[PDB]
């Protein structure tokens, strides 16, 4: 296309790529959005939120598994097949029947088992140099997941570890020797899910599993749309929640100051919990989109069947919409949301859940510990999708 001549070019699968480089300021100055090998990527936040719900753009994460290269096989028919790949009449089906649980007034119905949880975590925190993830950015959203879907709490850690022994990140690739591991992986997960599916059959429960059970007795969804759907709440529910948890930590161990601020006014923690959001999304990138038809957003033209993603953690730093945006501050009252959870009818489905699991945590974390301090080496993931700490060495105080 002539109307991409003048984008600039980013390639954000770059091992020496950083979403804070200068060349990404410049770019999102210089333009609204970009181009890279994968796809456009929106960089400014007005049109990062509003093209997440153009209709005239659906999901476009097959576009993305078939773009990478992935061969055929379990992994690849449940990157094709379940929810966030789906439009229209079978998305709406899908995602209805895992709602209830996460409408925002059964929401308030977990905030105490939410709050205690995280009160308990607290508890048994290490005196000394830690592993934050191991102890509690992998338990909290574990003990959560387990609740709403039903598994007995005791499992959290094998519920969690099935989860991280099935990386899809590393899966959006061609690579046959990577891909046996994630395999393996999502058959483990399946053979534990499958198992806790077909106890619910017998005995539905008030759960999330039980209530998609339901739905497979009425004949709204098969069994293997069953089975997915499950699979796609896990893994949605569990990894980004890990990540940002830790990715918390991580800005206030840089901001040790701010976190005093929650210390004494523990109500600063709803919008210290969208500075998060907004300074380190854990999906820097947030919608892929294809689009559905020809037209043209701010000259730039976009034909049917080019990839468009929104690039939230650019789009926050976005000073037309952020007062002092590269700087870290919770206290600053913000006009425009965080778009870390995306838009549309995709539109993250546990939002609400995920800022009360980050908010309870910060809250307490805040009121009862120290400023946190890096302890070590952090691993980070290198993959496409989730980005933050994999472990977290840190202390508090
Ligand atoms: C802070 C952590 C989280 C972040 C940053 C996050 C973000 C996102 C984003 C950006 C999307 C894509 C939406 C789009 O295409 O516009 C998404 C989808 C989704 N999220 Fe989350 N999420 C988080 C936690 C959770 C939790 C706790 C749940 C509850 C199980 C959840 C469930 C889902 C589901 C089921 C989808 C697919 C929905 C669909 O395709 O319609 N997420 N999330
Ligand atoms: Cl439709």
């Amino acid at each position: 296309e002539p109307s991409w001549a003048d984008l600039p070019f980013l390639d954000f699968t770059d091992p020496n790529f950083s979403w804070d480089s200068p060349e990404v300021a410049e770019a999102r100055e210089k333009s609204w959005i970009a181009r890279t090998p994968l796809a456009l990527l929106v960089l400014r936040y007005a049109e990062a939120d509003q093209l997440a719900r153009d209709k005239r753009l659906i999901s476009g994460f097959r576009g993305l598994v078939d773009m990478v290269g992935t061969p055929e096989g379990p992994v690849r028919d449940f990157m094709v097949d379940f929810l966030q790949s789906l439009d229209g009449a079978d998305h709406r089906r899908l995602r209805g029947l895992a709602t209830h649980p996460f409408t925002p007034r059964r929401i308030t119905a977990v905030q105490p088992f939410v709050r205690s949880t995280v009160e308990q975590l607290i508890d048994k925190l290490p005196q000394g140099d830690f592993d934050f993830v191991q102890h509690f950015p992998h338990p909290l959203p574990a003990l959560v997941m387990c609740q709403l879907l039903g598994f007995p709490l005791e499992d959290y850690d094998t519920v969690g570890r099935l989860s991280i022994e099935t990386n899809l990140g590393l899966a959006l690739s061609n690579d046959q020797d990577i891909l046996v591991k994630v395999e393996q992986g999502l058959g483990r997960m399946f053979d534990y899910l499958v198992a806790a599916i077909e106890k619910r059959k017998v005995e539905p429960g008030d759960d999330l599993t039980s209530d998609i059970v339901r739905a497979f007795h009425d004949g709204v969804l098969d069994d293997y749309e069953l089975r997915t759907l499950v699979a796609t709440v896990l893994v949605a529910g569990y990894e980004t929640t890990n990540h940002q948890l830790a990715l918390a930590m991580y800005d206030f161990a840089q901001h040790p100051d701010q976190w005093m601020k929650i210390k004494e006014n523990p109500e600063l923690a709803p919008q210290a919990v969208e500075e998060v959001l907004r300074w380190s999304p854990t999906l820097p990138v947030t919608a892929t989109r294809v689009a559905a038809e020809d037209f043209e957003v701010n000259g730039v033209r976009i034909p049917t069947g080019t990839p468009v993603f929104m690039c939230a953690h650019v789009a926050h730093r976005d000073p037309r919409v952020f007062a002092d945006a590269d700087r870290f501050d919770i206290t600053v009252k913000r006009e425009a949301p965080s778009i870390a959870f995306g838009g549309g009818p995709h539109f993250c489905l546990g939002t609400a859940l995920a800022r009360l699991e980050l908010t309870e945590a910060v809250a307490a974390l805040a009121t009862r510990l120290d400023p946190p301090q890096i302890a070590g080496e952090i691993t980070w993931r290198h993959e496409l999708g989730v980005a933050g700490p994999d472990a977290l060495p840190l202390r508090f105080g």
